This record gives C-alpha cells, structure tokens and sequence, in this order.
C-alpha cells in the first residue's frame, strides 16, 4: 500500500536520527553536557533547532487545512514571533546567560522566590506532557489511513524511537538531529508546493488567481475588532502574547538561548530562526491554497464530506511518486520528532533544576543528576507515549502559559515588584483566564493576553502590600 521504496525512505531517516543520538551520547558526562550541551554548540545549529522545536506536524497540517478552508490572515503570527526577536534579545537573554540557567525559571527564584518558580516549572512540564500526546496523535491520524499499519505501532515509531534518540543523544544530539528535521520539513514543504503546482492547469499562476478571486488571501472583512471572532486584529494580539510566551517563558525554546559560547552566537540564533520564519510558514500556506485550486480543478478527487484535515496527506500518497512520498513523509515525522525530542529534554532539564535539585535538602551528586537527567526523558515519553495512544484508542493546563508569560514581564519590567505581589498576580491571573474560558464567549485569542497581563497589573499594585523588591 505505502511502498517498499517509500518505507526504506523512512526507515534510513529514522536509522540516521538513531546514529545522531549514539554518536552524541560520547560526551553525555554530565548535567551540564545534557542539558546546556558545553557550550559546543554553534549559533545557526540552535537557530535551526529552535525553529525546527517550534514547528511541529500542528504547523505541518493544520496550517495548510488553515488555508484551505480560509485564508492566510493567521501568516501574520509568523511575522509577529520575527518582530519580538530583538525585544527578547535586549531585555531576557542578557538574565538568562548571566544566570548560566539550566532551566529558564531559575530565573524567576532569582527575581521573586521559588513559589513562581514552581509554579511556571510544573506548568511548564505538564503541558509539554500534552504536547508531545497531541503531536504523536496528529501525526498518526494524518499517516494512519495511508501508511496502513496499527496506530499503536505508528506511534512507536513516532514517539518511542525519538525517546530512544533523545535519551541518547542529550540536547546535542537533540539540536543536531533537529538541524536534519528543519532542513528536512523545510525542504519538504517547499517540494510539496512545487509538485502541486505542476498539477494544477495555469500552475502557479492559477493557484494565486482562483485564491484571489476567491478572497481567500486577507479578506478585507477581517480587520475588524471582535471579542469573539479570530479576526485580524484579534488573532494579532493573541499571537503577540502568544510568541512572547514562546520565546521568553517556554523552556524548550529558552534553553536554546544558552547552548551557544557567546552572545554573538546567541544573536545569530534568533537571526538564523528569524530567517526561516520569514520563509518556510508562507509555503504551508500556500500549499492550502494550492491544494484548494486543485481539488477545485479535480471535484471528483475528494471523498464526499472528507475531512479537511487530512486533504495534504490525501495528496502526498496518492499524487506523489515513489521514494518522494517517503521521503514527504520522513519530512512529517522530522516536524513531529523535532518538537518531541526538544520537549522531552526541556522537560527533564525543568524537573532536574526545579524538581529534583532544588526541592531536595542535600546537594545531588554530579551522578545523580545525570541519573534523574536520563530518567525523566524515559518516565515523561513514556506516559505522554501512552496518553497519544488513549488520545488514538478512544485546555485547562495550557491557560497557565499566560500566567506564566506574565510573570517574567513582570520580573524583567516592572522593578518595584516583588514575590508576594507575584504571588498574588498569580492566583488573579489563574481565576481570570478560567472566568475568561469558561465563564464568557472571549475568542481563545485574548487567553494569553489576559494571563500575562493579570500578573503584570495585579503584582504592579500589590507591590506595596509586601517587603522590597529583590534587586537582581
Ligand atoms: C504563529 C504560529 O502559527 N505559531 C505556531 C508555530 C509556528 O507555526 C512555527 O513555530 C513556525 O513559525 O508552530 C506551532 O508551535 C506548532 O506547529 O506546534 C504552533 C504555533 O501555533
Ligand atoms: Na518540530
Ligand atoms: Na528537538
């Protein structure tokens, strides 16, 4: 059904990904190899990585079906994340080096006090739990009706081999295997795109034609406030607070701040991230327009009430030659394994930092925290293995992302604030947004806007109620 040459594709991915991760686990001695990997690691390789660690199969399907359906107006998130760069550059990075940070809310101790360090750590580590589930899971209802396997073992293939790589390699072997990813889905998605145009008569230039015509661009009816619709100006807002999130409160992302040797390394891997996010995102938009032409073109090659959702991997395998579909393929398994493996160590540096080394009375060994180092990446695959097979077989911790968000705009702007008014921005910030999720028909857009900006107001007043400020 799939293919011999196809699979063979696959597999010699899958075994290179593997020899990555042997190779690297060489100079795994310590927790400081594992996590902040020496300092070894060049700024365009974590440029590369952090790109690859953001883009999962989330952005690999569902923009295109974004596209499909609708428009392009969400494309703008992708320039917003660009915009912060030099923002998070100035003001965080500089704390997060100096800290020398294993993970990025040790530096929320530094500021407040270990309350808001837990609190953004656990959050941090149980929704990336999540997100590893949900990404394992996307990835198999995309392949699962045109590889023709169990979705249990599809999942193994997924999730357990990138464990196993993971496990091995530390974060080198996770930045170097993502180096390959990026470039991989990149690639893919550009290849993807080309080969849609050479099946839709008037090529390229139709697809922008019968798009256009169809307002399925930038509709000018889009810009518009609304409290409730995922407008222009609203999704603006929210994929503002969004990217702030990304880039300055989530550790899979932070930790790539501080792999490089200098700050000139680390300018280069906001630069080199930024250069792939100007680029690489408009192909998977426009592979849903493209795709839309398409199937306009040929009505007859879309099962009646198909879900839209799988209409990139309805193309890939049935319009798409042989060891080139594979290696499409390989390319979503690299969207997908990039941004489990970087979860799963990011995981594992949190609970070694905020867990396992802060919270115990004694100093652990330079053993024992390579031991927990090693062993959280298996306890945390493992389960979040299992939840994408009940997800298969068969929202409230995401809220905290602005409280989290909030808390370091806080530290980082707001001097006069102080761990108790954290603290109490905090719990104001977690009973708004769930009065905003629940409680109200806010578009899910203002979330994160609500979060992070709770904790800045709330602990900016409350600041008098408690002792000084740390000074940091
Ligand atoms: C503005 C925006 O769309 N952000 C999305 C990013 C970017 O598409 C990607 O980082 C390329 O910049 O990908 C995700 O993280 C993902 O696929 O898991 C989802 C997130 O919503
Ligand atoms: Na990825
Ligand atoms: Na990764």
């Amino acid at each position: 059904d799939f293919g011999f040459i196809n699979y063979a594709v696959l597999f010699g991915y899958l075994a290179a990904m593997l020899l990555v991760g042997v190779y690297f686990s060489k100079r795994q001695k310590t927790a400081d190899d594992y996590f902040r990997g020496g300092g070894r690691v060049p700024g365009w390789a974590a440029g590369v990585s952090v790109f690859a660690t953001t883009l999962s199969s989330i952005t690999f399907m569902s923009i295109p079906a974004k596209a499909y359906t609708s428009d392009w107006t969400f494309i703008i998130g992708q320039y917003l994340a660009i915009a912060i760069l030099p923002l998070v550059f100035y003001f965080y990075i500089p704390f997060f080096r100096k800290l020398k940070i294993t993970s990025a809310y040790e530096y929320l101790e530094a500021r407040f006090d270990v309350r808001s360090r837990l609190f953004a750590s656990l959050s941090f580590m149980l929704f990336h739990i999540g997100r590893v589930a949900i990404i394992t899971y996307l990835t198999v209802l995309a392949l699962r009706p045109f590889m023709g396997i169990d979705p249990v073992v599809l999942i193994v293939l997924i999730s357990l081999l990138c464990i196993i790589y993971t496990w091995m390699g530390g974060i080198e072997g996770v930045i170097w295997t993502d180096v390959i990813q990026g470039l991989l889905l990149s690639g893919g998605a550009v290849l993807i795109f080309i080969m849609i145009c050479f099946k839709v008569d008037g090529g390229i230039s139709e697809i922008f034609t019968t798009t256009a015509q169809a307002d399925k661009f930038f509709p000018t009816t889009q810009w518009r406030w609304s409290w409730t619709d995922s407008t222009i100006p609203v999704l603006m807002i929210g994929f503002l607070f969004a990217n702030i999130q990304q880039f300055t409160a989530s550790q899979d992302v932070v930790q790539r701040y501080i792999v490089t040797d200098s700050i000139k390394e680390t300018k280069r891997t906001l630069i080199t991230n930024a250069k792939l996010v100007a680029i690489i995102p408009i192909f998977f938009f426009a592979i849903g327009s493209a795709l839309f032409v398409y199937y306009q073109q040929n009505p007859s090659l879309l099962p009646a009430g198909f879900n839209t959702g799988g209409i990139l991997p309805l193309f890939i395998v049935t319009e798409m030659p042989i060891g080139i579909a594979g290696l499409i393929i390989a390319a979503i398994f690299a969207a997908a394994q990039s941004s489990i493996s970087s979860s799963l160590n990011s995981i594992s540096s949190c609970f070694n930092s905020d867990i396992y080394t802060r919270l115990s009375k004694s100093s652990p060994s330079p053993e024992q925290k390579m031991k927990v180092a090693k062993l959280v990446i298996i306890v945390a695959g493992i389960f979040s293995s299992l939840a994408a097979i009940w997800l298969v077989l068969s929202s409230l911790i995401g809220l905290m992302g602005g409280p989290m968000t909030g808390l370091f705009m806080l530290g980082i702007f707001v001097k006069r604030a102080n761990a108790g008014s954290a603290v109490v921005g905090i719990i104001v910030s977690i009973i708004a947004v769930l009065a905003a999720r629940y409680g109200s028909d806010l578009n899910f857009f203002f979330y994160g806007v609500i979060g992070s900006m709770s904790v800045v107001i709330a602990g900016t007043i409350t600041a008098p109620l408690f002792a000084p400020a740390k000074q940091l």
